[PDB]
């Protein structure tokens, strides 16, 4: 009945199957999850240049997504890579995971903390975090300092590390609840949540619930201004494929 | 299988009525709607002092409400009255409609418009706004300049009111979405998002979708720190009831 | 020839009676000081829950003022609860002791630091540092992780946690001057100042003398637009005596 | 009993006649009011070149009023020139005009407008609000674009362009209160309250209450840090006789 | 002897053509200026999607400006596209002529208004203000309503627009300067400057002096943590030529 | 062809050498630098007392600048004392050296740290972050604990005391760049760039490049409203001289 299209913005297919398997376990009854990733690429997110990349990929999914008529969209990855860009293509609402994360944070905690995998991308969170206008709600931001694809190697040590940084971050924060900072680590929301008894909010999960949310009451991405349909142009060389409508 | 408590801070029967027709509208398979309004208090909320009188109200229903276990709570007023009181009080997620409200208008829009009722309220909504975190995101307040109770008269002026306010905010104030501003016009969001082509959003049902989407992720209100239960204390008089856990 | 109205929003009247002590002992010639608390409503205030039932009691008690005709009001608890409320029901000038303490801290210091009891009560501190426009004069904020009827307990532990924490935040937090954040601390104020050779301020003493400094320029609330008198509806239960006038 | 210097930055004597009668007319019993101007500067402060000028012009009085063992000093310029200078080298509590106006305004009303006189100003008075935190207090600020000295031309042009101006923003700006954003308007306050019904608020009194205050509260100016009495060293030509201390 | 690569992120031959003039124009002695546009993307852009093609363009472009050895990079495109990314990639300093131009103008005037051409792209130069914190420094934004491309098209109408807004912007807005809101405005500025007697900036001209200054104070991007080179990873597809180094 | 008037605020001869080194060090091919302090005022600035004085240090070297007939001005103190105060009065652009090297921290880093000399001028910095609108840009801000002087002293241990803080500071605050906080570190920011292989900024020599670049635009302060020229009227005393044009 609802069709969800999930957007790994990168390609990594592991991180896809950990994204994917977030937002099946959801999804509410008559939801179909299609999760995907876009055919060039990066592995990995790590920076701004990569988000860049990324972008694009996106907006290839969400074109093709829109080509099947899907119900809305999910942007996978913490930055939110394309987001006001992917709300101008697609007719759909488009939820970023950071966006979604923050949004339901704020619903069960005065203030939030971030544990994200990489340092540098840090700064990228802390820039959502204004965007979005949610700066004041976020006590504090970490990185377990490991690539991000260690949450996809198998050893297990990220997943340790993420634990340990919630552990800390919530006896030195001031905060009453964990924001996860990776699409990576969507399957460790529920684990860490009874574990720890608070509230730990992986982003993919809850966007594909606002996405549902949206659908269920009949409210899609505003076409006056803003986030209306690109305007009429001719795309050339590898981006004459992103807006056939 | 899911039971939401939507409570209207108020203690008009008539704003109860149109309250409880939106959230039952949108509820998704398997959710009852217990639409409330307290025992004791103000008739509308049309200030400071109506909003505190409200806040009691609301916390003497989400007393009535955790006692009957429910999954979540609505605070059906634009004011969010005792909004962080009742998440001290309630186990379940607690959703104030301006909260969810202005959360959706985020996730369709750019920048949004308020529509409200009282002018006097308008202070009271700037407030939230800034509380909340959506300032930038709000690009234009206003209010039709009646008593809250008009949208209960059956006159039908208040609601053509809203109507061409709405228009007129469109046209004027560089925003892509409207957040009605009363628990009175819930009903009209449908009808005016089909009339004029942008998410018009009315925040009962929005708060609905979000207790609906908490519970379904398996998140409620953080017991670590700032909103863990009331220190256990002794309440005199009118109060006495207000606690028994 | 002129009678200012304190009123603790806590039911104890042992703290009522340090408020008390404190206001007496700077009120200008010719100043009488009216002592009150809520006849019915929470021992001390420590969350959220709290500040809602304290905000009534505070009505109740502006409600008895108005009805006295004294000069003005003061709300003697850190969380100023139901200013704005209290500021619509009376005609005289209603200061909160935040309020106050906060406005007096910017005139003699470029930055402060707010010393209070629990931990769980600094979000309501850090909220009225936003609402008030003063986060960017605040340093830091500490709490010594005592209950709040521990200041009255006799063992003298609280005040010697207090006189300690304000040592290190003067050594630490690179501001001025201190802000006490209890009714309770009301009395410690003077000797802390002498000791430490700084401007350590209480709210309570401060506000009295915003009292008085308003008389003395002819200057009440604004019954213009936002803090005008409740607009006039019929109160149910035990809301009912609230509004007589 | 208690002695406050009211120094006008500026070094004309007619509007040194109007601050001095302010000052006066709200006095506490006991008080001496001190009125003064520099010896040499500017006849009026219209600009950012007026007002480095009118600071060097308050040292010099914040000097002599020190020598005299003053209780407490007030700038009398709403660009409140060389405030912070003047609270290192005097040891009473140095209060500026804006500053104390925009302090008295926030506890009667929810948002206040300024009525200055020059346009050029009005920068002056939004680096103020933003510096003292109260930019989201302030609605509106608007000029009756006049010199400064038309305040004392004795045609009353000045005075009824202030009215208009006061009532046009009472009905406009959705504000509760007006501050008077000029020394030469002090003594316009009482009879503009009267006839609006609403706050109209002289910085010049509010001042002297504000110090009357601190005074009796047992507060001065904290020497810890940033407004401790300026490093020892020699002041060369004009400047030498400023710190004699 | 300095040699900066001033990079239309538009396919645009006629903007880059006007963008290069401009950069020429007032280029320093030894400075050559490489005006180049992306073999890929959009003809102009006019919203977020736009800016996202165009982020890529200019990625391609610094690719070959660092295999050249160039000593820096203009973004020149007012959303500046790609900004943090470029910087990631190139070697020397990357100055976006938004960036350049908001700069610039508050150096030679307290507030400025912005200039530009598409009213739906009005979002991205607020968005900008708030990044790069000049928010309080814009009095105000407009738009002439006209295609981006329509500054190109030989009829004169967008020019006369852009200089009957500027005039009636001075007048109403409260503004000192203007900052001009397209790389098609470039060379508009000397002429406006000269007939407005106001400080009109192009942000083309603006950054390329920007980049003048870094190279010549001996200063490049920062490669010590958030604007470091990327992770070392495989790109796929149409992005594998991006980073060769 | 092009002169600049590099204005150290303070008396100190050794530091107007140094200020002098650093800017002609940067100079473009055809500038000439004019290295100028005050006749009369304060040996060093380290506090609000010492700015005011500054202030008017920097007018009368400002007013035999304009008299000169130099193309642009830079105030070489780290709080930027007279900064407004000096546009209004001189025709040529006038930079701050904190106001450049903030300005250029922001074009090579997405956040830098402050290093300064006295503790109690960090709030001065501070207030210069808030004012230009890079508070966001910047990570800390430290202090090296000795006199502002002890940079001149001959001993190194001010200029050790830089470097040690300035590599903590990179380790520790999360920063891509160093912004050098007194015009008596001018001379260390090569040695330091090329030492910790990141940006450490001077902003002498970089408020020397924004004149330049200025100059080159043909870009003057704007005359129109907030920075026009004083309005004519007569200085008395010490300050007769400051305005004769
Ligand atoms: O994973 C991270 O830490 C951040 C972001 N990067 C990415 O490839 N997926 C993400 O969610
Ligand atoms: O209705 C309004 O305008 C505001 C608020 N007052 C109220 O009684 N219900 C509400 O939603
Ligand atoms: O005391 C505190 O710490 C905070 C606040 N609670 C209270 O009962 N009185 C108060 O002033
Ligand atoms: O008067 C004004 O408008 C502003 C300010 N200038 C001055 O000479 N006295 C003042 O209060
Ligand atoms: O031109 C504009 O209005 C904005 C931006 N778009 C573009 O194609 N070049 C630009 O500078
Ligand atoms: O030097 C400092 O630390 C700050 C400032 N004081 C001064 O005399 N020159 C300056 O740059």
């Amino acid at each position: 009945s609802v069709r969800i299209q999930v957007i790994n913005p990168n390609t990594s297919l592991a991180m896809t199957e950990t994204i994917g398997a977030a937002a099946r376990a959801v999804a509410a009854p008559g939801t179909e999850i299609l999760a995907v990733c876009p055919r060039a690429g990066v592995p990995s997110i790590e920076g701004h240049f990569d988000e860049a990349i990324a972008a694009v990929g996106v907006l290839e999914q969400i074109r093709a997504g829109r080509e099947q008529g899907v119900d809305g969209h999910v942007i996978a990855s913490f930055g939110d890579p394309g987001l006001l860009a992917a709300r101008e293509l697609a007719q759909g609402p488009v939820i970023g995971i950071a966006e979604a994360a923050m949004h339901m944070a704020t619903m069960v905690a005065t203030r939030f903390s971030i544990v994200t995998t990489l340092p540098r991308t840090l700064i990228i969170a802390r820039h959502l975090l204004h965007q979005y206008g949610f700066h004041q709600h976020c006590a504090a931001l970490h990185a377990i300092d490991l690539p991000v694809l260690a949450l996809e190697d198998g050893s297990g040590l990220a997943q340790e590390k993420v634990r340990e940084r919630c552990i800390r971050a919530l006896k030195e924060d001031g905060s009453g609840a964990i924001v996860l900072g990776s699409g990576g680590m969507a399957t460790l929301a529920q684990q860490l949540t009874r574990e720890l008894r608070v509230p730990v909010i992986d982003g993919v999960s809850a966007a594909v619930k606002m996405v549902e949310s949206l659908v269920a009451l009949g409210l899609a991405t505003s076409k006056h201004g803003d986030l209306a349909f690109p305007e009429k142009k001719a795309l050339s060389g590898q981006f004459q494929s992103l807006n056939p409508f």
